[PDB]
């Protein structure tokens, strides 16, 4: 599972053309109080919520990693370029997000 | 704010026609590890995530309380009746949920 996490991370870095400029991105699994995922752009570290991680599907992990890595590419000034890239990879992004929240809400 | 919480709760109980059969519903604010809200149907208690609560708008609290109180009305066997009532109160329920997750993700 941890090997698949780093494999998706490595594939996502290549598809987003980020291998040029950084690629030294790490994934840290820790409990987060109010977020599913976060990223430290200075430490180049993606933090995934330990309490949510067991319940995530392959599509959801891929969506979450692409969303966080895109903060290394485009910021608030290029929000249109950010959403364009995110939508081209995941045009069903709203249904992914809706199904994730529903699943986490029902699952005990 | 706590007075507005109990006032929305009281109004939601009346609009959902739940004042007949129970109405002795309580709201408890506690930190939750993987949920925004939860309900104990036996203890008639709605639990709202302490870490998320400061960031919720009036529409979001109203949506969350109606969603949890509707578990007292309709279960898995009447999922169509559950969604029908939820959609008639909040037909923009998907946009509410999408904007909430985005806001919590951006806010630090
Ligand atoms: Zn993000
Ligand atoms: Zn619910």
């Amino acid at each position: 599972d941890r090997k698949i996490l780093n494999e998706i991370l490595s594939n996502t870095i290549n598809e987003l053309n980020l291998n040029d400029k950084k690629a030294n991105i790490k994934i840290k699994i820790k409990p987060l109080k109010r977020k599913i995922a976060s990223i430290s752009l200075t430490n180049k570290t993606i933090y995934i919520n330990k309490n949510i991680l067991p319940y995530l599907s392959d599509e959801e992990i891929r969506f979450i990693l692409a969303h966080e890595l895109l903060h290394l590419k485009y910021g608030k000034y290029h929000i249109n370029e950010f959403e364009e890239e995110l939508l081209f990879l995941f045009p069903n992004k709203e249904a992914i997000l809706i199904n994730l929240i529903n699943k986490l809400h029902q699952k005990k």
